[PDB]
């Protein structure tokens, strides 16, 4: 119940906008950033890596996602883990929170969280013999002030592809 504490620390924790940069491996280099406006319930990820992604930005809403293709031009439209405390564990950013939990393609996973200022700093998945399937690090992140105009930008020229 303690990884529960800790999951509300965060979500209260980052109810203001903000922005972060996600960098990690999954074998390929993934590399997007990520922007937050909680009380509009808007969130996009940008893509920047690999080169079948470069360009890429999805953007979610409560009431449907915006997947857009760079290279094809297309915008698609359409409408868990028992995580338990384990510890802590000093990272670079500091003391963080190490919270791991089984279990649909994958294992299991850790979940880091800085202590200090509770936010996710890394996701590790891994399979049934503990290999790493995906290691997903926060390195950059920052408390901003979006708006929709800014998140719900598209190509004018984009094709839509409507689920």
């Amino acid at each position: 119940q303690s990884a529960q504490e800790i999951l509300d620390r965060v979500e209260k924790n980052l109810s203001t906008p903000w922005q972060a940069t996600v960098q990690g491996r999954i074998e390929e280099e993934l590399l997007a950033r990520v922007y937050a406006l909680p009380q509009a319930r808007l969130f996009r990820v940008e893509f920047l890596k690999p080169g079948s992604l470069e360009g890429n930005f999805t953007v979610i809403t409560e009431k449907e996602v915006w997947n857009y293709l760079y290279l094809t031009n297309q915008l698609v439209i359409s409408p868990q883990v028992d995580l338990r405390l384990e510890g802590e564990v000093r990272l670079p950013e500091g003391m963080a929170w190490k919270l791991v939990g089984r279990s649909q393609g994958f294992a299991a996973m850790e979940l880091y969280i800085l202590k200090a200022d509770p936010r996710p700093l890394r996701f590790v998945f891994l399979d049934e013999k503990g290999k790493v399937l995906a290691d997903l690090k926060v390195v950059e992140f920052k408390r901003t002030n979006l708006t929709e105009a800014q998140l719900k930008r598209y190509p004018k020229d984009a094709q839509v592809v409507r689920r």
